[PDB]
């Protein structure tokens, strides 16, 4: 069966996703001046190491309120004092509305014969999440839509997007509620009350890493049902195995292709000697196309497994959205399975993909009806 790979050209310098393996699973390149890393026991020893292997990356070379950027011990405070607005318990107080929009917006698309489905479905939907944690009012989140879909398009509309965050950490200082934003102006770290700017890189932050990717998401799973008829006709019959079938997309397809780690002294991994002050990509994608770890990985099967794939990452940072991305990618096929008894791709009309390197993910996915 010809993989969605095969059938489009993915990335054809991400050799992994044409089951070809690397000549070893850790690789200096001088291009690059970096260290690759493309094995899954490798990528859990560099990602269970932070000390060793920084997430600061101005090391190499603003960032503060960036968990992304930061590392123990701010990160640990940070993370634990935002950690309850992301559990299993505020992906289910969030659904009914995430499922609200779901259906309003293939009301849109119901009539249609072509559609985008990344227009339609994918770019409108991953904001409201962000939108509800960030206490972001209803009449503004439109501009919201308009800021993040430019900077995906594409510094103008971050400029925007920044200033706006900035009057928003500061009114709500003045309305004092038990929300996310208000644990965070009562917050401390490293024993200081965080600033203005900690909380708009914490909101800039968290807008960035639930948008793209959870769109991605969205397209690489409809990208593969229509690769895998077979089993696409049992998620039809069979909802429950859409969870599964997610899961799978992601280790098939990482959205994020690789994350960057910095090292802070010289380290030996899988008998490469790393030196200090080195850039190391640690490569989600490939880690998921290892065969130590997963039976026949050129394979896609949604019945894995279960699968311990990297798509969220794995070790402290591991994605805190990671709940409210499986339930936002759930609730989209569901309904749009639903909605829509008979989708196909166009050939006339190809999907076209993201050209940022270290991530493999759709940018667009037209879809006829017949
Ligand atoms: C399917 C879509 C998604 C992908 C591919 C994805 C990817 C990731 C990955 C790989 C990490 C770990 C990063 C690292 O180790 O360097 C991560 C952490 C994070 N993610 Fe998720 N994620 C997704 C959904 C989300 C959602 C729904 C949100 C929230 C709205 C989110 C916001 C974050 C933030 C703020 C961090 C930093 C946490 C930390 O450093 O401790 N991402 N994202
Ligand atoms: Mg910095
Ligand atoms: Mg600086
Ligand atoms: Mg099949
Ligand atoms: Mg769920």
């Amino acid at each position: 069966m010809t993989t969605p790979a095969e059938r489009w050209g993915i990335h054809p310098e991400h050799f992994w996703l044409y089951g070809r393996r690397p000549r070893q699973m850790v690789e200096f390149d001088e291009k690059m001046n970096a260290w690759n890393v493309y094995g899954y026991a490798e990528a859990i020893e560099v990602l269970g190491d932070p000390g060793t292997f920084s997430s600061h990356m101005s090391r190499l070379l603003f960032t503060e309120g960036d968990l992304l950027q930061t590392d123990p011990p701010d990160h640990r405070e940070l993370r634990k004092l935002v950690s309850h607005a992301f559990t299993p318990k505020v992906v289910a107080e969030l659904e009914p509305r995430i499922t609200a929009l779901t259906q309003e917006l293939l009301d849109a698309v119901a009539d249609r014969d072509t559609f985008d489905l990344m227009t339609a479905l994918a770019y409108p939907l991953p904001v409201t999440v962000v939108a509800e944690l960030l206490s972001i009012p209803s009449a503004d989140r439109h501009l919201f839509e308009g800021w993040m879909t430019e900077i995906v398009h594409s510094m103008a509309p971050m400029r925007k997007m920044l200033e706006y965050l900035r009057e928003h950490a500061a009114e709500c200082r003045r309305r004092p509620r038990g929300d996310l934003m208000g644990k965070l102006i009562e917050a401390e770290v490293d024993g200081r009350r965080l600033t203005d700017n900690h909380i708009v890189n914490f909101a800039k932050m968290l807008l960035i890493a639930g948008y793209l990717t959870t769109t991605m998401l969205i397209g690489n799973t409809v990208l593969c049902l229509d690769s895998y008829p077979e089993q696409a006709a049992r998620v039809r019959a069979d909802r429950s195995l859409i969870p599964g079938l997610l899961e799978e997309s992601m280790r098939f397809l990482s959205p994020v292709a690789a994350t960057y780690r910095a090292t802070t002294r010289d380290v030996e991994v899988a008998g490469q000697r790393l030196s200090a002050d080195q850039m190391v990509m640690v490569w989600f994608g490939a880690a998921n196309r290892d065969a130590r770890q997963f039976a026949e990985p050129e394979l896609f099967d949604m019945t894995r497994g279960p699968n311990p794939h990297l798509g969220f990452g794995r070790g402290i940072h591991f994605c805190l959205g990671g709940p409210l991305a499986r339930m936002e990618g759930r609730v989209a096929l569901d309904h749009l399975l639903d909605r829509f008894p008979e989708l196909y791709t166009d050939p006339e009309r190809p999907p076209t993909f993201m050209p940022g390197f270290d991530t493999t993910g759709v940018s667009s996915l037209p879809l006829r009806t017949s």
